[PDB]
């Protein structure tokens, strides 16, 4: 192991905190407090302390995406829609600051407030779930102030990372980054999921990476179908985990 | 920085707990609970998650040594006398992974059942201080299992990894290793710090480091000075915090 793959491989035992196995909220499927090392290992807990709840498959997927479009010379920033505790946009920008990349951006995007109150404009699909009921049980409010300094704690809050606080449907049509080499979803609704695909996906550039975090979600599963099926997109969509899928944007 | 760099600055953030910053342990002169990075920068405190007590004054003076006696090419292992969960001991191991070292060992030396009750062949000052009060207090007491298992969580147990179960009087006389380039101490009493510098000093290399962690503590300080004047050692004690000095060995 060299020294990038060494810190790398720390910088995501670190950020899941495999190093000291915080307890998970109880919620969901999720019955016991205990850590279990299964669940951590594929994001499938809610941690009390970590700073993701992604998990380490998806830690590795994240790092695989950055380090091909690195790799392959494809154009473009990091933008992570839906950042919680922000332990998977510190592990990109810890990627780039690896291979000492001086000229792109991390993106963290959030409402930095949890899941929105349900109104009659949602899709029936995210009226039904109403995830914003469990903000409190996993403390999925987090704020701006707080994330930044996560950041800090591992020397890696500085001009190469941009935050794009509030809702998607406000932060994303707009949105001051010129292309993309990697777009990660991680909103959980149907919402979250359309926002970003119809006002982010079009400035992933060819060679880019999509993950949706959240595609075991119905309702997200619905917004990738009806986003892709719009467009004629057909790239092929990979498992990561129980969870997670990307594809690459040909 | 480079990889190198990054991960062995991650690394004492990890170990010393900067990064989720747990609570300490209201004992001694703390009187709060809180986190407080004063403290934990200078390893006053007493952590009730942190793999080490050093604190990061501490590590940077551990880092320096292994990396001086790497450069300059002086002989042997790393031993420390007193670990505790491990944590500086991960670091040592560490600081030889990320510089490719493959012919030196971290051998890990501790009762792993906290400080022994006092007897009547104790020193007077370590019957006086009767450190063993403290083991449940500061959660001392930690198995050679839960040791190994810490090492794990940092990918880091491995065959350059030894360990040397038991008290330092049994252990060090016959301990197998043949020379040190650092040897660390932190045992807290005059018995312990007497027992390693008697048993395991003469095998620390010409350009090798003496560590003393306890060195505010008046019986370590004594045991210190007493075996520098019989040996004739009058190499500069250099003072690294509030609590911790070294030599390096002529
Ligand atoms: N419509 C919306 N606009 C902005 N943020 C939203 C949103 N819907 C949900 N969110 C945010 O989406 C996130 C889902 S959880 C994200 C997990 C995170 N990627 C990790 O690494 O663990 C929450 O932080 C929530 O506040
Ligand atoms: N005579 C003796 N023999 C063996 N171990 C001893 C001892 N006296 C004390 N110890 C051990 O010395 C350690 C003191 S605390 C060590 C702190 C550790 N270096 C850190 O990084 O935080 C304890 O683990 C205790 O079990
Ligand atoms: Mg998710
Ligand atoms: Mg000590």
């Amino acid at each position: 192991s060299t020294g990038v793959e060494l810190y790398l491989d720390l910088l995501k035992r670190t950020v899941s905190n495999f190093i000291y196995q915080d307890a998970t909220h109880v919620a969901g499927l999720i019955t016991q407090a205990a850590f279990v090392e299964e669940a951590r290992e594929s994001g499938e807990d809610y941690p009390t302390v970590a700073h993701t709840a992604i998990g380490m498959k998806r830690l590795n997927n994240l790092q695989h995406c950055v380090e091909s479009a690195l790799r392959d010379g494809v154009p473009g920033d990091v933008l992570e829609t839906g950042v919680w505790r922000g332990g998977a946009c510190i592990f990109a920008r810890g990627i780039l600051k690896a291979y000492d990349v001086r000229d792109r951006t991390v993106w963290v995007a959030d409402s930095f407030q949890g899941f929105p109150k349900i109104t009659d404009d949602d899709h029936p699909m995210d009226a039904e779930m109403n995830l914003h009921q469990y903000n409190a049980a996993v403390d999925l409010p987090t704020s701006l102030a707080t994330v930044q300094r996560n950041f800090s704690r591992y020397g890696l809050l500085d001009d190469q990372v941009r935050f794009l606080p509030g809702w998607f449907k406000d932060t994303m049509p707009t949105a001051p980054f010129e292309r993309l080499a990697v777009l990660r979803m991680d909103g959980d609704s149907y919402g979250a999921t359309m926002d970003v695909l119809t006002h982010a996906y079009p400035r992933l550039s060819p060679g880019g990476f999509a993950i949706i975090d959240d595609y075991c979600i119905p309702a997200c599963r619905e917004a990738v179908h009806e986003y892709r099926d719009r467009h004629g997109i057909s790239d092929e969509i990979v498992e990561i985990d129980r969870q997670g899928v990307y594809w690459r944007r040909s």
